[PDB]
């Protein structure tokens, strides 16, 4: 009896921590300058509410023209982990479009995604409080959690939150 697997892509601003969260998750040491430009995808064994199963995770990089991975992944990815950086008002801001363009390519009102506030260890620059992330969550509907790639807060029970939404589709 075959596991499932589930299709995940990280997407958010440069340098919010998606590869260090990413990496966090598959290898469980914090990276600190890994290449802006480099889009791997990522498999990993786990299981979730005691239901073993596969994650598909692509690392998105930058904003050049899409391979055509890329555009595999957005328009079959099953959730979407939507990073921004507390200490950077700016990725907030631009996790609206994200949202937009995610919903776009899935041609759906509603897709499975988790709104991550990574780099929560940063407290002394924080810009985005937990409560404006909270309610930017609230008004679409969606998860909501702090993460810190470098401390280890939060990373599996970020990505595992997202396969919980996945499931309640
Ligand atoms: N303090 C802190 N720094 C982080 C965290 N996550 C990532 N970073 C740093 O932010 C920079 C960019 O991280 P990266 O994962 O490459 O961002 P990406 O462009 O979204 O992949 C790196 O130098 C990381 O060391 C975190 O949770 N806390
Ligand atoms: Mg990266």
């Amino acid at each position: 009896m075959a596991m499932t697997e589930y299709r995940l892509v990280v997407v958010g601003t440069g340098g919010v921590g998606k590869s260090a969260l990413t990496i966090q998750l598959i290898q469980q040491h914090f990276v600190t300058e890994y290449d802006p430009t480099i889009e791997d995808s990522y498999r990993k064994h786990v299981s979730i509410d005691d239901e073993a199963c596969l994650l598909d995770i692509l690392d998105t990089a930058g904003q050049e023209d899409y391979s055509a991975m890329r555009d595999q992944y957005m328009r079959t990815g099953e959730g979407f982990l939507c990073v921004y950086s507390i200490d950077s008002q700016q990725s907030l801001d631009e996790i609206h479009s994200f949202r937009e363009q995610i919903l776009r390519v899935k041609d759906q009102d509603e897709v499975p995604m988790i709104l991550v506030g990574n780099k929560c260890d940063l407290e002394e620059h924080r810009e985005v409080s937990t409560e404006a992330g909270q309610a930017v969550a609230k008004s679409y509907s969606i998860p909501f959690m702090e993460t810190s790639a470098k401390k280890r807060i939060n990373v599996e029970e970020a990505f595992y939150q997202l396969v919980r939404e996945i499931r309640k589709y």
